[PDB]
């Protein structure tokens, strides 16, 4: 069941060590796509996979790395593109 998975982040979130947690356990999961700092502060993620995979992801992004302070997850599922070939971090 590949799907695509879009999450926007809010919190404090940028200078925790984020998009390398995020990166780190998609590479761990098999998931391609990219965790990438936007200009508001927050961080958005978009990453394709098995829909096991993105929702063991989407556990860890919820949580965050130990320095992150995570308020709110928004997330949305939609058709895999098969767009990625690899998992990176802007």
């Amino acid at each position: 069941m590949l799907k695509r998975m879009y999450a926007r982040v809010y919190g404090l979130v940028q200078g925790v060590g984020f998009r390398k947690f995020v990166q780190i356990h998609a590479i761990r999961l098999g998931i391609k796509g990219y965790a990438k700092n936007l200009p508001d502060g927050s961080v958005e993620v978009v990453a394709e996979g098995y829909e096991e995979a993105l929702s063991k992801l989407l556990e860890r992004i919820k949580q965050g790395p130990p320095a992150a302070e995570v308020e709110k997850v928004d997330e949305s599922f939609s058709e895999y593109k098969g767009e990625f070939e690899d998992f990176e971090t802007y």
